[PDB]
């Protein structure tokens, strides 16, 4: 695709080709921890990852997915600021050139080394093409990683980015069990956003998780190695593959907890 994270297709341009840029409800934000709102009427949340199927997971040149079959309700969310039902399709990262930068989201401007989304869309709307259309289609949970000790259920999925260097490539990724990424406390912070990548919709309810999981440094360098051009291409490293905190406008952010 035309657009990216460089100087000259980077953030900054996006809104020439996809207007919605400049919206009142893109994502990320920076999560003000003094003026976000408790809300004792927010259920906690239900994660049921027992039975997910992982498929594939592939480099699409800004990121690398972890593709899950949504075919029925294997892998879903449920409960917290959500109505109904919503399956688990993929997760991704956003991480940094370094360890004091990479999440998209920030708290208190505090940016973390790197940030999870699971991807997760509304099942009233039948398939992940028409929940991108509604204003509650998606539902995406957002975790922050900061560097200290290894995260044992990573290794899975950082032991093969070498088969997935370039865009285009895909491997097969089966029994990837994605309750190992979670951390121990499920409070949160939640609002009304965007994709914070193009086509940038205004379709997400925002599920920012409050504690951090911890990778090691040799964890997210190997995220470093890969890259954003295709293969035979002059190589260009896939790193700070995140969007800057948007303006929060007329929005609130809620938080589960005190
Ligand atoms: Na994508
Ligand atoms: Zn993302």
């Amino acid at each position: 695709h035309h657009w990216g994270y460089g100087k000259h297709n980077g953030p900054e341009h996006w809104h020439k080709d996809f207007p919605i840029a400049k919206g009142e409800r893109q994502s990320p934000v920076d999560i003000d921890t003094h003026t976000a709102k408790y809300d004792p009427s927010l259920k906690p949340l239900s994660v049921s990852y027992d039975q997910a199927t992982s498929l594939r997971i592939l480099n699409n040149g800004h990121a690398f997915n972890v593709e899950f079959d949504d075919s029925q309700d294997k892998a879903v969310l449920k409960g917290g600021p959500l109505d109904g039902t919503y399956r688990l399709i993929q997760f991704h990262f956003h991480w940094g050139s370094l360890d004091g930068q990479g999440s998209e989201h920030t708290v208190d401007k505090k940016k973390y080394a790197a940030e999870l989304h699971l991807v997760h869309w509304n099942t009233k709307y039948g398939d992940f093409g028409k929940a991108v259309q509604q204003p509650d289609g998606l539902a995406v949970l957002g975790i922050f990683l900061k560097v200290g000790s290894a995260k044992p259920g990573l290794q899975k999925v950082v032991d093969v980015l070498d088969s997935i260097k370039t865009d285009g490539k895909s491997a097969d990724f089966t029994n990837f069990d994605p309750r190992g990424l979670l951390p121990e406390s499920l409070d949160y912070w939640t609002y009304p956003g965007s994709l914070t990548t193009p086509p940038l919709l205004e379709c997400v309810t925002w599920i920012v998780l409050k504690e951090p999981i911890s990778v090691s440094s040799e964890q997210v360098l190997k995220f470093r190695k890969l890259n954003f051009n295709g293969e035979g291409e002059p190589e260009e490293l896939m790193v700070d593959n995140w969007r800057p905190a948007q303006p929060l406008k007329n929005r609130q952010i809620k938080a589960s907890f005190k």
